[PDB]
């Protein structure tokens, strides 16, 4: 109802680790504590999305105890949960007695149809660090009476591989042979391979081998699913990867008859350029992609859209054509990562593989919702009428999002490099700015929503205060053509100008000295290898990463680029904190509800996961939330950030809003008006009418009605937000 704030739950962040910071979060003015996913995971998970157990509390979190004890200590100062469920998939692992169950018991297990595997004599575990034949000649392979071992996974014997070691009368390494290891694992209702010469006979999770996929479609595999889930004292839900299901309408209407039409649903789900949820998901929003991507499209200066266009075409060497390269990635993709299964969606259908690829990189959205939405829906790809199965398209349904998704997120967006503040999840790269219009519009659909308003997350690309910083040099770009230009003839990279391209807005995005630079480093590999070009995850161009990480050291070392940049940087980061304060503003004030990442209620420059993963430093934000005040803070000051958080917040819980009228610089929503200029680096020049005696509410200092000019309403921040009386 007020405000959610996201934190990463684990073992280095557990249920009392949470209990301990209630107060802050109480004072801070959030409503609901909106936590990582709690059913049982791996051991030592960092994120919880790799679930093992459905009817179990993860113990490394606290267990059930130290949840109850949580929500009850929570809800005893006002404070709210919303909890983050999985319903799609689980992991490979041995703490997944379900999955063991079906490995050792296949079609005698009873949940031989919980999981989504393609065939039904075997399934083919490609998760092996080499060769079967090299793994076993290792030894990697530990036997015992009814379970095998590797790196530290076990799985379980079958009948028939046990009647084998009693015939031969051994059940450990040291009686058997190599080959005697190897019989026993062909005849195992799994059959391990290397990692990249196997195609998984199973549904996962986008491309990870480690996930696979639940039949939550069968009501008993639901219900036995969301048994804690059910029972659990939450306000409220955020249903991750919805767009995997089979009938997400199907699950949230039993979602919806579990657990009651009163608590909060969110959902996570990638919106396109003119999509809305469906009108029959019982739910009340999303995540909020959809709104981070308006504000940050706002941010962008249009005026700067030629300059650094034709720049970057040049200073690459070649031009780049954005549909199309959307399109081979989608295929590049749907080859490299689910030629098995769309190989195997080819024959449920009826169609050519190429057809089916060729469609599947023409999807303009995430995914269709047959048999609710109408066939045409994907008529306009399936140009021929090729497509008709109506369960069929059901089934193709369920992978469209991860062709869109590895395809747009984790490829695309690392590529085409113009301005990279843009390349965001659930962006639109086709587009480049919006307008001050263009947002009101899009608030205007949206006054009565609570849907979530982010700007961060812990699957961004960057955290919205990297953005806010890049975003700057759409308004200076022949000062940054400049800088550029004496960089690239200063160093001397013998890497792809792209890359280097990428690195240097990388640096002025999240640059806080020159130290600490293997976050910088690790995360420039994990771009390129995203972005599938000279290197890959599967296979790793040690020969040229090297150059790239040498060229990063060699930047680091030079005296002339560390006095350059340090200087050029010191304007980006002033002006990024002002659109920094503008888009804060813009999140708590605007019609939804305003989302927190943990730690982000200051400034806080994060890069794409692992390292926007990084710990909090919670007794930090304590003390700083304790010494706040509004005088005479620096702008820079992480307090001036978490002034507004804390002061709009507050603002929440006394002014109503419901109500949303557009100003040419701003917008009312009851006594309330939000003035400010998206533009930084230059003066705004408009006349304002103040009718009434109002307050700057962050600064408390009254303004009188009359006239004024924006410029000095806005001042330093760029935004002031004004109350009546
Ligand atoms: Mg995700």
């Amino acid at each position: 109802i007020i405000g959610t704030y996201r934190l990463q739950l684990n073992k280095g962040f557990t249920f009392y680790d949470t209990i301990e910071n209630l107060d802050y979060f109480k004072e801070l003015g959030v409503s609901h504590l909106y936590l990582s996913p709690i059913l049982k995971a791996r051991p030592g998970s960092t994120h919880g999305y790799d679930v093992v157990d459905h009817s179990e509390i993860n113990e490394e979190l606290g267990g059930e105890e130290g949840y109850f004890k949580l929500v009850k200590e929570a809800k005893s100062r006002g404070l709210e949960i919303i909890q983050d469920i999985v319903p799609n998939h689980m992991a490979v692992h041995h703490t997944n007695w379900r999955l063991m169950d079906l490995l050792k018991s296949w079609k005698n297990s009873k949940y031989y149809n919980y999981f989504d595997h393609y065939d039904d004599d075997k399934i083919i575990l490609p998760i092996l660090e080499d060769e079967l034949d090299t793994v076993i000649d290792k030894g990697l392979i530990k036997l015992q009476k009814d379970n095998i071992e590797y790196r530290g996974l076990v799985l379980p014997i079958n009948d028939e591989g046990v009647e084998f070691l009693k015939r031969i009368n051994c059940f450990d390494n040291s009686c058997l042979k190599k080959e005697d290891i190897k019989k026993l694992l062909l005849m195992q209702y799994y059959q391990l391979t290397y990692w990249k010469k196997g195609y998984p006979n199973y549904r996962r999770f986008f491309a990870v081998n480690d996930l696979i996929a639940v039949r939550i479609e069968l009501d008993e595999v639901f219900r036995e699913s969301h048994e804690i889930i059910a029972k659990l004292p939450v306000d409220g839900l955020r249903i991750d990867h919805i767009d995997g299901l089979y009938n997400p309408k199907e699950y949230l209407d039993k979602l919806r008859q579990l657990v009651g039409n009163d608590k909060i649903i969110y959902v996570e789900k990638i919106l396109s350029i003119n999509e809305k949820l469906r009108d029959d998901w019982k739910v009340d929003g999303t995540t909020g992609y959809d709104f981070l991507n308006y504000v940050n499209m706002l941010l962008v200066d249009g005026s700067g859209e030629e300059e650094l266009t034709k720049f970057y075409e040049n200073f690459i060497g070649r031009k780049i054509n954005i549909d199309e390269l959307i399109i081979q990635s989608k295929k590049l993709v749907a080859n490299q990562l689910f030629k098995g299964d769309i190989e195997r969606l080819s024959k449920l259908l009826n169609v050519n593989y190429d057809y089916l690829v060729d469609f599947l990189a023409c999807m303009k959205k995430y995914r269709t919702y047959l048999p609710f939405e109408d066939i045409n829906g994907i008529r306009e790809c399936d140009k021929e009428g090729k497509l008709k199965d109506e369960k069929g398209i059901m089934r193709l349904q369920q992978y469209m999002p991860a062709i869109f998704a590895k395809g747009y997120e984790d490829t695309t967006l690392f590529i085409y490099n113009r301005l990279i503040s843009l390349n965001e999840v659930g962006s639109d790269l086709r587009r480049f700015s919006l307008s001050i219009e263009d947002f009101h519009n899009f608030n205007l659909s949206r006054v009565n929503t609570i849907s979530m308003n982010t700007l961060s997350t812990h699957d961004t690309k960057f955290s919205e205060d990297v953005r806010a910083r890049i975003s700057v040099l759409s308004e200076i770009p022949k000062e940054w053509e400049e800088r550029v230009k004496y960089w690239h003839d200063l160093l001397r990279p013998n890497i792809d100008k792209n890359d280097e391209y990428r690195f240097y807005q990388t640096l002025v995005g999240s640059y806080e000295g020159f130290d600490n630079k293997e976050r910088i480093k690790n995360h420039i590999i994990k771009v390129i290898r995203e972005a599938k070009v000279h290197t890959t995850w599967e296979n790793p161009n040690l020969e040229y990463e090297k150059k790239v990480l040498g060229f990063i050291d060699e930047v680091f070392e030079n005296s002339s680029f560390r006095n350059d940049f340090d200087n050029f940087e010191k304007k980006i980061v002033y002006f990024g904190y002002m659109k920094s304060l503008v888009a804060t503003t813009l999140k708590f004030l605007s019609p939804g509800v305003p989302d927190i990442y943990q730690g982000t209620e200051v400034w806080r420059f994060l890069l794409t996961d692992p390292d926007n993963r990084m710990a909090v430093d919670f007794r930090k934000l304590r003390e700083l939330l304790n010494n706040l005040t509004e005088k005479n803070l620096e702008l820079s000051d992480p307090r001036t950030k978490m002034l507004y958080v804390k002061k709009l917040l507050q603002l929440r819980r006394e002014y109503s809003l419901n109500d949303y009228k557009p100003l040419p610089f701003g917008f009312q929503r009851g006594k309330v008006t939000v003035l400010f200029s998206p533009i930084v680096t230059r003066e705004v020049k408009e006349k304002i009418s103040i009718r009434q005696k109002s307050v700057d509410w962050i600064r408390n200092e009254e303004i009188s009605s009359g006239e004024y000019n924006l410029s000095e309403l806005i001042g330093e921040h760029k935004v002031v937000i004004l109350t009546e009386k």
